[PDB]
């Protein structure tokens, strides 16, 4: 059992505070936005009206968790570090690029503060089922953080054991993993999202082929397929069953033609392709998934006009 | 409870018979390869030494399941159809292209025989876990076949129910589905395989990026000095991440067994190609399905000539 | 100097007749649409008001060129073949799929008629500049046709000679080529079009990147504040760069005329699809040809359903 | 007529000095490598044995052209700037990324020195036919540089005029172009190369389909095509005629099976895709061209083994 300060009280920050506390830890929360801080006080969680009070309320060695917008992080660290102390641990659990972690961890180390990066997967489902956690930073900090990660993670019961897993040690089976030195956590999280784009694109394209199976040799394209039912049937016994398939089946059940649904993207997909390119790794599928999101917003438009022009 | 004849006694055919039997049905089997029939006979399943005895042993109306190579199907139909009778049902459960089911179904119907296409997924795991079944053909025949599909399929218990399914009926929740008229089962199974290629390619490419995270051209080598444990990472993704799936479970198992996969050219069996062909005909964008297929092609060196041409152009300019 | 009958009097057919005539050949033309024949008759080219008079007017052995829609070809052959004679030659110069040339060539040969496929490139520019011609079919017929191809093609003068060509003969340097037996001309023209899609997509995507260079997510907006002049840039690339080409010349002309292309959904006519189908059958990786095709599909919104599904998944998780 | 210092005497640097001088300009050359400097002295071109002498020999306002490896540029500028003077112009004609130009131009401006970026196209052919030039930087510098660019560029005679080009002014028709402020030159050069990859990939894939047209319904794939002849025929009257096609036809003439030819890549292709991703522009074709080069070196290998594994 530990005391954890949380800065950044959006949905994720607030949900992680709820899970941590429900798991027996003590939380102090802070946010530039007083209504946000006050929402959590209404739930019995200690607040703080400034970064000075927040640091005052946390006993040394401190553990500070950040769930703020990426572009807010450096300013956050600047405002706070002068009240922090050697042996403190600061964790950035947000959507920061791993090269920023490497620089940040360096600056904090110059003041005896250990900076830990955490890539978080699970979104709104994490509250009850736990979050998948990809952790970068110094071993000592990460080991001291163990009780926090155990509460946050799903625990081994979240899935059948992999045959032979008893041959290995570490925490991989619990749903959280120390991936490496500073940055490694966000680096693995980035690629996670890149892969996620690819998986979604593969289902999407495939179902689009089914959706057009009535295009009608028109005689070979006169199928009126039931996509809701087809995705449902794939959940059992097929090679392509997955959480993403489960979600597709749910949506399609509600709305067989998705008529109440332009796809945005948040960065990790983009950063994944950039890392592929730096490393010289072929990334056709991951990049095309990304580009499909761009074109879905009409960013292909000017290329299309030139095509019409030439022709 | 039913009598089912099974032709084609390779791993898949043998396994469905074992599952069929174990689930209370009566099977008679046959294969051009006698060693194969005998092996099932040793298991105490009724055999047959010729197409003739096979048809003879099946009481009318017959139910005949084919698990032969795609290339052997038409000649299996030429050979046995003269012994079959109106109201018999023939099922092709192998990897046939749906356009062939359409033609075949028409031929057989002219003889009062109902031709049913089944795309089956699940492979070696189907014996114990049930096969996902995608079924095309006439409604009457598919309804007659319901007990065989129920036995073969996983059953609702195999996965938690989709919020709202109590609002719907049909068999989808059991792991089998009548997809449409003739060809529809193989059409849907084809796309399932195309999707499967795309899914495997996404994992593979991403894991390849992680694998190269120690690459440290290269502007900041310090940004690429991670020695990542791919076995652990795939394991950790199985709980709480957006990308858990059966394919991940398999990747984790393979990487646990071989962290460098050093004992391992990727083949492709056709359904991936057929899927892209359907996409092209339909005017459906298929970047990722196609690219996953093409990666298999280049993995066999089929890009070699394009590559030499690029090197040569470079030499030229 | 030869007599050539031409059926199909759209822009392309009319232009080849004009070029043919202007180059000293005798043309007789015909089209199901009388207004079209008359228009050429006004130009003082011999017409015909029926398939019958058409064949009647052509001295045996005949040379008959088709420039009709692909979909009209077989019925044009059914209709006129009973009036034709052994040792006649029929040329299909339109956009037929090569597998159809193979079948058609076989049918016609059974009547002593030689069927020749010509893939023609160059479009509206062919009249003054000559058409690139890719020719499939029997050697004897193609040799008999040499004077017609010479007239139709650009001639060696149209581009500087490739260092070493004096080491080789044949007609390639003239802008026409006997590519192989029946279907080979259309096979090669098909891939030419596939390549053309890839080339246009490369320019378009790159110009789109330049077009967005003022985008200033976005880590350093100062790194994207270029307002680039795409008309000037394409113009400057025409001299001294690695990427000058006819397609660039066209891009430059379009952008000069319309820097924002504001008066401009991309269609595709089939050869691009057929090219990817050939690639798939052959096991050839085709990432860029396919992606250029798929971009045309999504430009028509055919991705819409895949997109809604992604939005919905996002909503779900 | 002007005096131009050249630093970096590889093939391009040396070739540009030959073209400049053949065009009436005066050149002083320098290189860390004395044999390189001496090769050019053997041809009657003034050398310099150090960066101090080089700067000494150049009359103010100076014009310094750099053709050094990208990774050498900043060190070059550091060693040299203390001997330079306000009103001097420094040009980086090499393969530098445009964001470096923006930073560099800033630092040089703080000392009254104008920094010009030039993207050069044409390689070994530029000596005789002139180089295509994409120029970024301050208008005043670029205008003062005009006589140098005119000598280097092909001149309008290199190609038929675009109908209506008389409606516009500027130098685009001469083969060189002021593209914008600092970086714009290298930015346009980068995308040039990205496009080049795409064009080469399109021909390569297409010819590979022809090459496999004898794969044999095997009856539909029994064509033995003559690729040398086919590329030759496409040079006249087709839609796809191009310099790149001209080069393909030459190579194939020599070696119909390319048996005496793993494809490397130099960076601009990579940087092009990164810019696409930052801008949210779909880049399927350009990226796949790049990834084909990566896989041609076997970088796909580990992904392929995993595919075999799962299956």
């Amino acid at each position: 059992s530990m005391q954890i300060g949380m800065i950044g009280l959006g949905r994720m920050g607030a949900d992680m505070v709820r899970r941590l506390r429900k798991g027996g830890h003590e939380c102090v929360v802070y946010d530039l936005n007083v209504n946000a801080v006050q929402a959590l006080e209404r739930e019995g969680i200690a607040g703080a009206r400034s970064i000075e009070e927040f640091c005052a309320k946390l006993v040394k060695p401190r553990v500070v968790w950040l769930m703020v917008p990426a572009a807010v992080v450096d300013s956050m660290l600047q405002r706070m570090t002068p009240l922090l102390a050697a042996n403190d641990i600061v964790i950035d659990g947000g959507n920061s690029h791993y090269q920023d972690d490497i620089r940040r961890a360096d600056q904090m180390r110059a003041q005896g503060i250990t900076y830990v990066d955490v890539g978080t997967s699970g979104g709104i489902f994490g509250l009850e089922r736990g979050y998948c956690l990809m952790i970068g930073g110094e071993k000592q900090a990460v080991e001291r953080l163990d009780p926090v990660f155990r509460t946050l993670a799903p625990g081994i019961g979240a899935a059948p054991r992999t045959p032979g897993r008893e041959k290995r040690e570490g925490t991989a089976e619990l749903g959280y993993l120390h991936c490496g030195p500073s940055g490694a956590g966000h680096f693995v999280k980035m690629v996670h999202n890149g892969i996620e784009y690819g998986l979604m694109a593969a289902y999407a394209e495939g179902l689009n082929i089914l959706h057009h199976a009535n295009a009608g040799n028109p005689d070979f394209y006169r199928y009126d397929l039931d996509l809701a039912d087809i995705t449902e049937v794939w959940r059992r016994g097929s090679v392509i069953s997955s959480w993403l398939l489960d979600l597709s089946a749910t949506a399609l059940l509600d709305s067989p033609d998705l008529q109440e649904f332009r796809v945005s993207d948040s960065g990790e997909g983009r950063w994944t392709v950039a890392a592929a390119i730096d490393e010289g790794v072929p990334a056709h599928v991951l990049s095309s998934a990304l580009y499909e999101r761009f074109s879905s917003r009409g960013e292909d438009d000017f290329a299309n006009r030139l095509l019409s022009a030439m022709r």
